[PDB]
Formats: structure tokens, sequence, C-alpha cells
């Protein structure tokens, strides 16, 4: 990703955009009986914690586009992951508007807490006033479509959210690159199946994992992989995403049945955003805030695995690649070891920053003790062995319970937490339970005991 060029709003006929500079983040009645060193992020320039330039730092992201073209390996990789989305039957209709708006089976509807985007967030309106769940009225919408159109700016939001102490310092806030709401409509009535058809098969066909349940889907994911794992993260995935992966992603999308709407893909590549008072342009780059972002993140991502396979291990058998990934996230595997270390290196040649798997020093064996996915562990239940727990560090729950952005969802927001803690098991699980029941607010919250949470996970399956 890279900006080409970046200047005042005002210059090109474009308002200035009203961001809250102050967190909704604020110590939570369990501040202080937990442990926890992250902070809210920082939203302006002004910010007493900075130590570096803000805008500098949030944008710093674009590293650059590394290539220019599809290659050999790239198309190759492209054909094999297009033959497997294949076996899926995905309907290549287009989505009517009413279940676009609405939602349908395998897919969700809008999510009207979200920016509405422009032009709608300088007119004051709002995503409330234009939907009606009930109704399930198109009439307003698209009178607005018709109105307003389609490829219309993304408007640039500092994501309000914990970050470490170092990233407070340097600034590196994460960026919220919303879609307005009729692009956002747009692309859910052109790829709306394909969008339902992933979110009903989380697995190693899509080699994808969006709307996926970690309870569930934990037990089947061993069964799934191949005798030997290997995974790396990368560093920022979405930004540093070259032109030619997109390309790549829209002859997938053409040799599936979508080639008639892959100029949607064109705009998530060169897009045009609004931050402040200023508007630039950038040139490649996953836009965050739009609709399919995670879905083609990952659908990239299968690519990208795909090509550094073919690069480094001419001879490698890719339909024994064994992969699925959630955006950048991945956890993949092969009958045979392979060196992540070599795969990284090629990586850099793609434009990929890729590092060993969790933040380790150097690139180790992955293996079910020590490999993550959603910063999940894997740990087969004492009990029941076949059953797979999904274990979330505890130190993430104790860094969220931490704060809070409302405490009109306390309630929600703590038994979520649990639903994610008591995979760590009874004692620790209890120890959760009772520290938060050492101050009022605590107390007052029905929160589910280990045993009634463990039978019913018993009986899920
Ligand atoms: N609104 C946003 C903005 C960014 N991201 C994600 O967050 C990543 C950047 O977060 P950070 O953890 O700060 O980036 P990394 O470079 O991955 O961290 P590290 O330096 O430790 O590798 C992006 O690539 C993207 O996948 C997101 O999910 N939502
Ligand atoms: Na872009």
């Amino acid at each position: 990703g890279e900006i080409q060029w970046m200047r005042p709003s005002k210059e090109v006929g474009y308002p200035i955009i009203n961001a809250p500079s102050k967190t909704k983040l604020e110590p939570s009645a369990f501040h202080y009986v937990f442990e926890g060193v992250k902070e809210p992020a920082v939203l302006t320039k002004n910010d007493p914690r900075l130590k570096t330039d803000f805008e500098e730092a949030i944008f710093s992201k674009y590293v650059g586009n590394k290539i220019t073209e599809v290659d050999e390996y790239m198309k190759e990789a492209v054909d094999h992951y297009a033959g497997q989305l294949m076996s899926l039957d995905i309907n290549t209709e287009q989505m009517c508007l009413e279940d676009a708006m609405y939602g349908t089976d395998g897919l969700e509807a809008l999510d009207l807490s979200t920016s509405a985007g422009y032009p709608y967030v300088a007119m004051g309106k709002k995503k409330r006033d234009i939907l009606n769940k009930q109704t399930r009225d198109t009439k307003e919408m698209q009178k607005l479509l018709d109105t307003y159109g389609i490829n219309l700016p993304l408007v640039t939001y500092v994501k309000d959210e914990l970050r470490s102490k170092t990233k407070v310092e340097q600034g590196k806030s994460r960026l919220i690159e919303a879609s307005s709401l009729n692009d956002s409509v747009a692309m859910r009535m052109a790829f709306g199946n394909l969008y339902a058809a992933f979110h009903k098969n989380p697995g190693v066909i899509t080699g994808s994992a969006v709307g996926c349940d970690p309870d569930l889907f934990w037990s089947k994911i061993p069964v799934l992989m191949e005798e030997k794992l290997f995974a790396f993260d990368y560093t920022g995935y979405d930004a540093s995403l070259s032109p030619a992966w997109f390309e790549a992603l829209k002859m997938v999308l053409e040799k599936i049945g979508f080639g008639d709407r892959v100029d949607y893909i064109d705009y998530l590549n060169h897009s045009h955003h609004l931050y402040k008072n200023k508007t630039y342009c950038v040139k490649g780059g996953m836009p965050s805030g739009c609709s399919g972002t995670s879905i083609f993140n990952s659908m990239i991502n299968n690519l990208i695995i795909r090509t550094l396979l073919l690069k480094t291990y001419k001879g490698i058998d890719l339909d024994h690649l064994k992969m699925i990934a959630y955006g950048d996230d991945v956890i993949a595997s092969y009958p045979h070891e392979v060196d992540a270390s070599l795969l990284a290196q090629s990586g850099k040649d793609y434009g990929l920053t890729m590092t060993p798997a969790d933040k380790s020093a150097t690139f180790e064996t992955v293996t079910w003790e020590n490999v993550t996915f959603l910063k999940r562990f894997f740990r087969a239940d004492e009990k029941y062995p076949f059953l797979i727990h999904p274990v979330m560090p505890m130190k993430e729950i104790h860094e969220s319970i931490r704060w809070t952005k409302d405490p009109r969802n306390t309630q929600d927001h703590v038994r979520s937490l649990c639903l994610l803690a008591w995979h760590n098991g009874e004692e620790e699980y209890n120890k959760f339970l009772a520290k938060i029941r050492s101050v009022p607010i605590g107390r007052a919250l029905d929160l589910p005991e280990y045993s009634t949470l463990y039978d019913r996970w018993l009986d899920s399956f």
C-alpha cells in the first residue's frame, strides 16, 4: 500500500470530517482488581503521551508496493485456489437488496452501530434512520443509491481501543477506513452469496475461518490439518498488499463466476480517503472497514501462501496444503516440514513482512502445544480428549475487563469474557469469578458457573 497524494479536502470540494478527540474508554469497576498494562490509543496529535509525530505514525503502515504484476507463481496459486472454491457451487447470482440490507441465511444484517460514511456523516444522517429492521424497506436506501451513487470516499477514523504503552508512545494507532453505506450495500449485493458460502463453510476448502464459532470449530481443525503445521505473523498485512494481489484476487473471482463485478475490487485497491480536513489517494492496501474486508483478506492470504510455496518449493503439492485463514491470521499445514524462515524470505519479494509465529524471536517448530489461531491455543479436554478447547490466554481477558466504554454493557462484556475464560480450566475460572465478585458491580452481575458452561459445551457438539 502507498499514498499517491494527500491534500486539503477543501481544495477538492470535500468538507472537514469531525472526529471525537476523547477516548470513550475509562477504567472500569475492575480496573484495580486485575493486572493490565494497556491504555486507550492516541486519537489526536496533541495526546501528551506521544513521543513522535502522530500523522506520520498512523500512515507509516503504507510501506510501499513491492510488486507490479502477477507472476507465474501467483497465477498457479490462483488456479489452484480457484479450483478448490469451485467445488462449493457458490451461487454466482446477485443478492437482492432486501437480503443484502437486512440479512439472510449465511449473512447477517448490516451493523447499525458503525459509521454510515460519506456523505451521510457530513449531513448528520445516521443508519438508524435509513434502515428499519421491522419493515425491511429498500425504498429509502434505493432513493439514496440513485442520489449519491457508489465509489464514494472512505471516511478514515482512528480506532478507539486499548494498545500497549509502546504503541501509544509511537502513535501506532490503528485506523478505520469506513466505506459509505452505499458502497457497503452495493458490494453486499455484488458478493452477497460469496460471503454466505464462506460463512457457512469455514475450513480448508474455503481456507477461511470467517464467521466461525471457536467453541465448536476448534475440534474440527486438527482433523482438517496435515501432519506438519507451519505458521508465522505478518506485520501490517492489510496495508502492505500490492495492487497485484488484488488483481490475483479478481482473477479468482472471475474464475468462479464473479468476473461480473471485479470492478468493486478495484476500489478496495485504488482508494479515495477522507481523514479530518485532509484527503488522500492510496494505491494498494486493503481498507479496514469495507464489506468483505475480512473475507477478501482471507482469500488473498490463501493466494499468498500458495504463491510463496510454489516459489520456494517447486514440486510442492498444493492439494495437500491444508490452511485456514482469518484475514492475516493463519494456521496452515503440509505433510512435510517447511522452513518458515525461507517462506518469509520469499515473502519480502512479494511485499510481505513475515516474522516468527506469535512474536517468537526465531522461527521454531510449530506444534499443537504452541500454535495459536485467533489468539487462542488448542487444548484437548481432560475428560474427553476428542473435544478440543479453544484457549484464550487470561492475560488478554484481564486486559479487556479493566476498561469500559459503556457501563450499560458491563453485563454483556463480562459475560462475553467468561465464555472465553472458562476454557482455561475450573481453577482459573473460579479465581476469575471470585475476583469479579470482590467489588459491588461484579456481585450484581449474572455470571455462569463453570459446570454450567462445561456441560453446555459438551452437549453442543
Ligand atoms: N481498523 C483496523 C486497523 C487495522 N487492523 C489490523 O491490525 C493490523 C495492525 O495492528 P498492529 O498489531 O499495530 O500491527 P502488526 O504490524 O501486525 O503488529 P506487529 O508489529 O507486532 O507485527 C493490520 O494489519 C490489520 O490486520 C484491523 O483489524 N482493524
Ligand atoms: Na487501497
